[PDB]
């Protein structure tokens, strides 16, 4: 039967990668021809034997950047900001700093001039420390020239988008974004009543790891969600026209490419590839050098619609978790893979590619 073939395909993609990477628990959700399919494996917590289900909450790390991009898309639709605004327009504390010469687009797409991967360990989760960090920062190279993947960069983009809307970022996400997207199992701060669903994360020697507080954590990497809710977010990305118009436009704003680095076209949050493309090329686009090294960009003459025969994706990790999301707009196909180990991105893409190739 078709259910046996689909389970065989997903099990064959997942099971060897879970064993090889010692992943305790993993949830898959697939959207195929307008229908959801869930496959759950292993344990959300090894110690109490709680099994993974499509409702288990996982940390999705930098997949959160696609939610941040959606909130910024909403601020853009409301005309509260423009991508070509100077960053300091939205935060007076930054007036007179180098952010007078950096656009919101540069922050969103990691091209502001060398903002680092992480905030320095000296910057705690404190408004004054974050403010002072940005006031004193000076670019290593010209804005708009080199991409250096960065939590302070897109984190400031999200923070400024929230300021443009006159409310804190976390509040806008809880009170407006998640409800508009129909997401009731998606959190920045997991409620006490939902804690029984929160998987344990595992690191070296199975040390337990759940994400701790950090500066602009919500904007950069702070979402916890289930495979079922993350697939609902993928389905909203596949069909923005099904949402009320302002939210449809917010999602559309995340489907616009601004420049290329190798095979990857950078949108707001989402990273896109031509589809089909080899597995080795998709792994290279999601590789450690893409996260850690600067790359010169090839700017597009106009923003490009990220639709049709393309694969849009994002990896996300925390110390204890490893997520991957991918969708193909022109095929009405979406996939989520959530795990409670930070296992190599190449292995996440390997599972996804085996599934997507087998569905085809
Ligand atoms: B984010 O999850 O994207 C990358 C990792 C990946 O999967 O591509 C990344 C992200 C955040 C991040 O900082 C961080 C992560 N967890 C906790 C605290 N900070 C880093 C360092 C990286 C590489």
């Amino acid at each position: 039967a078709p259910a046996d073939r689909l389970k065989a395909l997903v099990d064959a993609a997942v099971q060897p990668v879970m064993k090889a990477n010692d992943i305790p628990g993993l949830a898959v959700a697939i959207s195929l021809k307008g229908e959801p399919h869930y496959f759950s494996y292993g344990l959300a917590s090894k110690e109490d034997g709680r099994r993974v289900t499509p409702e288990t909450l996982f940390e999705i790390g930098s997949v959160s950047k696609t939610f941040t991009a959606t909130l910024a898309g909403y601020a853009l639709t409301q005309d509260k900001m423009r991508l070509d605004d100077r960053a300091s327009q939205h935060w007076p504390a930054l007036q007179g700093s180098r952010f007078d010469g950096i656009s919101l687009l540069d922050l969103a797409t990691y091209t502001a001039g060398g903002l680092p991967l992480q905030f320095p360990d000296s910057v705690q989760k404190d408004q004054a420390q974050i403010r002072d960090y940005y006031r004193q920062w000076q670019p290593t190279y010209a804005p708009g020239s080199q991409r250096l993947y960065s939590n302070p960069s897109i984190g400031l983009f999200g923070y400024l988008a929230a300021r443009s809307l006159g409310q804190p970022f976390e509040r806008l996400m809880e009170q407006q974004v998640f409800p508009a997207l129909g997401l009731e199992q998606t959190h920045l701060d997991v409620p006490e009543a939902a804690l029984a669903q929160y998987a344990q994360g595992y690191g070296k020697d199975d040390r337990p790891l759940r994400v701790g507080p950090g500066p602009l954590d919500a904007e950069g990497y702070g979402v916890k969600t289930s495979a079922a809710d993350l697939l609902r977010f993928v389905d909203a990305n596949l069909h923005p026209e099904r949402l009320d118009r302002p939210w449809a436009q917010a999602l559309d704003a995340t489907h616009r490419g601004y420049y290329k680095v190798g095979d990857m076209t950078q949108g707001l949050g989402w990273e896109a590839y031509d589809w089909p493309i080899s597995l080795k090329r998709l792994q290279a686009g999601n590789s450690t050098p893409m996260a850690l090294q600067p790359h010169r960009i090839a700017r597009l003459p106009a923003p490009q619609a990220l639709e049709g025969q393309r694969l849009l994706n994002k990896t996300g990790s925390t110390n204890g978790f490893g997520a991957y999301v991918a969708f193909v707009p022109g095929r009405d196909l979406g996939l989520v893979i959530l795990a409670n180990r930070n296992y190599p991105n190449a292995e996440r893409v390997k599972i996804a590619y085996a599934i997507l190739s087998g569905l085809e």
